[PDB]
């Protein structure tokens, strides 16, 4: 339904921004590639769902907003996959950009969805200030003072004795912005007051922690994780708890303006383990 | 003084790209890291080029127009980070100084090379100035520094390696790997200038002109002042590259002048610039 066209339009603007204006060719399949190496989109597709449930009618320029979103989300995964990084010839079960193209060419892949993201947001059918306070954001979330930062404080960590506070602050940054991000991005498109946008970037937050969470629970049924700092049991009640919070500052939410909360609480639902 | 003034500009930009990277910078590393590139010196010619354009349309410069420069520079300190890279054109040195991933490492050397990319249109977007003019400005950046520009530019180089092409596979080429983010600062001055339309692009026309020439010369300086990369002088022969690049300076004069004639310009602040390239 729905989310077949949610998910439909930002899969459309992906490719036709790197369709028929691409000339170098091995670039734009590269970067397709791992466009393509798949994913539920849960970044983008949180945007407009977050925006639907603010009562916002979808449009093609939000979905190019959210589709900014995956490309920069995207270009990470690539420069992360690295051999000077985390070294991995597969992701989730594909082979991974540069094992096919190079890492020269996967170097250039992440450099072009980097620099070409904020052209969808500036290039999209808003308002002047709107797309101004989209980009702004958007490189808080992503550059030295969040995803970028978050991936040198991650690679750091490996060789320091550090808390789970400063975990959280680590994660925080290098996952928990870009999943953060959907919420206060429809919190802009719709014009919420200043207070409302702090209560959905704190929704979006929480659920990016438990995202975060889950995946490594999820990691191991499949050193500083999750299941080993605290405990694999005990991870799936601070993962799940943090769902429940996540639910109760959503409906919170939806007594203070419009808000129909039962798309946003299926998808945090859909990461509550057993 | 010119080279003062060029000085006090530089000054401005450099002060501008230590606040951003200073005290709100909570990775130390990323913050040693991308400031030791941005303090590897450089003639910064793309940000200069901004402000120069910008103060000969009887623009007065504020500190707004230095964060536009500053985003510029942060661009193409960016990819010449990851130039630098192995696995790219593997210098362990560039200007006599140790790159960023011989000093800190690849790993560091590519995320202060994404850093760069990504914090770069918040300075345009945080700068004190009109919201469309933010809008005009990021969207023709991206558009000359991504997939349709410098990216570009950097994947068919890279592919033309080994190679013999023909002069309009060079010029294609150069023209997006160095060309677009040369001819950038003058486009974002007729922005902020708020030039009309036809006005814009004929900065922009000489901005690629001076850009194409500048390319010119540094491949006829690899050779006079000395893998299988292709270089002007390679085609053409290292003669008609000195007349080719002087040809093409003497086009950006002619229209620097006729863009004089319609419109109240001081042109020889970039008349100086272009000058600067001629091969004797």
């Amino acid at each position: 339904m729905k989310k077949q066209e949610k998910l439909a339009l930002v899969e459309s603007a992906l490719e036709d921004f790197y369709g028929d204006q691409q000339f170098a060719s091995s670039l734009r399949e590269s970067v397709l590639y791992s466009i393509h190496a798949g994913g539920k989109r849960i970044r983008p597709f949180l945007l407009l769902e977050v925006l639907e449930a603010l009562q916002v009618t979808i449009k093609p320029a939000h979905a190019q907003v959210a589709t900014a979103l995956e490309m920069i989300h995207t270009g990470s995964l690539i420069h992360d996959d690295l051999p000077a990084m985390d070294d991995d010839d597969y992701r989730r079960g594909r082979l991974t950009n540069h094992k096919k193209f190079g890492e020269a060419m996967a170097i250039l892949a992440g450099d072009a969805l980097f620099l070409d993201s904020y052209a969808l947001i500036a290039q999209a059918d808003l308002p002047s200030q709107i797309k101004v306070d989209l980009i702004a954001n958007l490189s808080l979330a992503s550059g030295s003072l969040g995803m970028v930062a978050g991936q040198v404080l991650d690679m750091e960590g490996e060789h320091q004795h550090l808390s789970l506070e400063e975990l959280q602050t680590i994660h925080a940054n290098k996952t928990g912005k870009l999943l953060a991000y959907p919420f206060q991005a429809a919190a802009i498109i719709a014009e919420l007051s200043p207070e409302m946008q702090v209560k959905l970037k704190t929704v979006g937050e929480l659920i990016g922690l438990a995202f975060q969470v889950r995946d490594d629970v999820l990691d191991v049924t499949a050193k500083s994780t999750y299941p080993a700092l605290l405990g694999l049991e005990e991870s799936i009640a601070f993962c799940n708890q943090t769902l429940d919070q996540a639910n109760e500052k959503l409906e919170e939410i939806a007594q203070q303006l419009p808000f129909e909360t039962e798309s946003i609480v299926s998808v945090v639902e859909s990461l509550r383990i057993n």
